């Protein structure tokens, strides 16, 4: 679809001063003809760049050339401070009048909020070679990340609730499989490729070829979410069609953190009673973990102040010199808008947020790369279109422990924990679910006594963690799992005696009014939601239950899901009540 004449204007463009892309066309014929495919296909490539990033690849030259410029400088505000509005949440496992009140308010906002998951990135990190959103939030029932985030918002919002996925070139066919794979009908599901740029081998923004002679590409980061979002259709705007069927509010999730479904309804009600147009999820930050800082800011000393996050290595670089927790709260990635404004944001600025680059030196004296370096850019930035005289822009910080990432490899996690810092890996992560669903119950009145001392050590003897017992209930069940939700599985909580060895898992339209339990028991309910609930009462049931063990140093059966975390459940035995 280009003119052949089209693209010898391109290529004379790039070998223009300034652009200077001549080393991509060294030993090419005069024109166009007398080029073979290979070299037709980077030409086309290089002209079909403009229909995926704002003035082509020239302009991603010039930006690249702004940006590198920029990065030979110390960056430095003229201003940083406390953010004006941030409020405290709540503890999500004391069923306080507040903390009820705030759920509730929260719940009834989830039938009128957008979903959407970042789900483009790699995590190069781990030691999995499948997409992050397959990874299990945990191995009692092996449910997925993918599957976890969407059967909550079908609960929360109906069958047709409006969720967006953004996927790349990585994860973007693995994550079309899984959906098929677990058979997951979502009506209003949108999946938004995001593109690929291309990366520059050096400080003066050439562009980086490969070894088959290609250019060489990386997608754009998490930023692009914005873009895909206000380009998407459904010949009308996505956003027109959310906003005309009266959804209210917007928000951003990221691939590996379960800690989502039970801060985000707190965030909701939140931002409501506090008019808030924009709302990053906090957590108090350790001085030197990967999350960015909410900060109050000016870049130079005319400007107004923007609240707005400072990424963790740029703060590392701000702290050293301009002038147990950090300073400012620590920002997690859970974006809450108020729709409306989201989009009259959008709208104006087409989804173009603020970029940046950080080139990965070979030496510390040259400005020559260890690799090709590309533009990047992050979702939470879109909060720098968000004046403080328009807008309000606040944080809502939660305890640490609604925070449960998997980004480590075990022995990354065994380095960071050797200098006393998170361990965020699947160990930890899989851990905290479990954890996580104890403390909510006994919120409710559930009496779960059990150790807190680790069952099982991973990564050579580095750190341990407990599992057991393991309580996991799923959305027909658990409904929204608010704590009135909770409640309404347990309504005599004082007559339900699951030991600490014990495994619960419920699936489907269940209540339990009495139990005890020393051993392993599934319960399974009516899958319909609107259904007549499977009752229990006086169940007694003991059995030798689930184990688990590490995998020692030393027909294998172990998958990398299995390596990754450092253990297994011996899953022995197992009670199951039906109907
Ligand atoms: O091109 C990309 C790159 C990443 N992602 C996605 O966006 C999230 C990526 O975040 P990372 O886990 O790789 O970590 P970041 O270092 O990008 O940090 C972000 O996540 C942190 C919390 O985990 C802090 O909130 C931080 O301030 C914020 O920038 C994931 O869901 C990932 O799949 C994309 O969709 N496209």
């Amino acid at each position: 679809n280009p003119s052949n004449s089209n693209l010898q204007a391109l290529r004379e463009e790039l070998c223009t001063p300034g652009l200077d892309q001549g080393h991509l066309f060294e030993g090419w014929p005069e024109t166009v003809d007398e080029c073979n495919e290979r070299q037709i296909a980077l030409l086309t490539d290089l002209y079909m760049f403009s229909n995926m990033y704002p003035g082509g690849v020239a302009q991603y030259i010039r930006n690249g050339h702004e940006l590198l410029a920029r990065e030979s400088e110390e960056v430095d505000f003229a201003a940083l401070e406390m953010p004006p509005l941030i409020f405290e949440a709540p503890s999500l496992h004391r069923r306080t009048a507040e903390r009820t009140a705030l759920e509730n308010a929260g719940t009834a906002m989830l039938c009128k909020t957008v979903f959407v998951l970042v789900a483009g990135g790699l995590g190069e990190r781990l030691g999995y070679s499948s997409i992050k959103v397959s990874l299990p939030v945990e191995t009692a029932t092996n449910t997925t990340y993918l599957a976890y985030y969407l059967r909550w918002a079908q609960r929360v919002g109906g069958k047709e609730v409006p969720f967006v996925i953004m996927t790349s070139d990585d994860t973007h066919d693995r994550t079309l499989q899984l959906l098929r794979e677990l058979q997951l009908e979502v009506p209003n599901l949108h999946v938004l490729k995001q593109g690929q740029v291309f990366c520059f081998a050096d400080s003066a923004a050439h562009l980086a070829l490969d070894e088959t002679g290609k250019l060489l590409r990386k997608p754009h980061g998490h930023g692009d979410v914005h873009s895909l979002i206000y380009n998407a259709t459904v010949a009308q705007p996505l956003v027109n069609d959310w906003l005309a069927a009266g959804y209210e509010s917007i928000v951003f999730i990221q691939d590996t953190n379960a800690g989502a479904t039970i801060t985000i309804p707190i965030s909701l009600a939140l931002s409501a009673e506090h008019s808030l147009d924009m709302n990053f999820t906090c957590i108090p930050r350790v001085p030197k973990e990967p999350i960015g800082l909410l900060c109050r800011t000016k870049k130079n000393s005319g400007d107004p102040w923007l609240v707005a996050n400072v990424e963790y290595n740029v703060f590392a670089e701000v702290s050293r010199a301009l002038n147990g927790f950090s300073p400012f709260p620590g920002s997690v990635n859970t974006l809450v808008f108020k729709l409306s404004s989201y989009v009259d944001r959008l709208r104006e600025s087409h989804g173009i947020v603020p970029e940046f680059i950080n080139p990965k030196y070979s030496d510390e004296t040259r400005r020559s790369f260890k690799k090709p370096a590309r533009i990047e850019s992050l979702m939470q930035d879109i909060a720098l279109l968000f004046s403080e005289d328009d807008y309000r822009v606040g944080g809502t910080v939660f305890e640490r422990f609604s925070y449960q990432p998997v980004k480590n490899s075990l022995e990354e996690a065994a380095g960071l924990v050797a200098q006393g810092n998170g361990a965020y890996c699947a160990a930890t992560g899989e851990a905290a679910f479990y954890e996580l669903q104890r403390r909510r119950l006994k919120a409710i009145g559930l009496p779960l006594f059990y150790s807190s001392q680790p069952e099982v050590t991973v990564a050579k003897d580095a750190f341990g963690v407990r599992l057991f017992p393991i309580i996991v209930l799923d959305t027909v069940c658990a409904s929204s799992g608010s704590l009135d939700d909770l409640a309404r599985v347990f309504p005599t909580p004082e007559k339900v005696h699951i030991d600490q060895h014990s495994t619960l898992i419920v699936e489907g339209r269940v209540i339990i009014e009495s139990l005890e339990l020393y051993g392993a028991l599934t319960i399974r309910g009516p899958t319909d939601s609107m259904a007549l609930p499977h009752v229990v009462r006086n169940a007694v049931v003991r059995n030798a239950g689930w184990s688990v063990h590490a995998i020692l140093s030393l027909d294998s059966r172990l998958s990398e899901v299995d390596r990754i975390r450092g253990f297994v459940l011996k899953k022995t035995a197992m009670a199951v009540m039906d109907c």
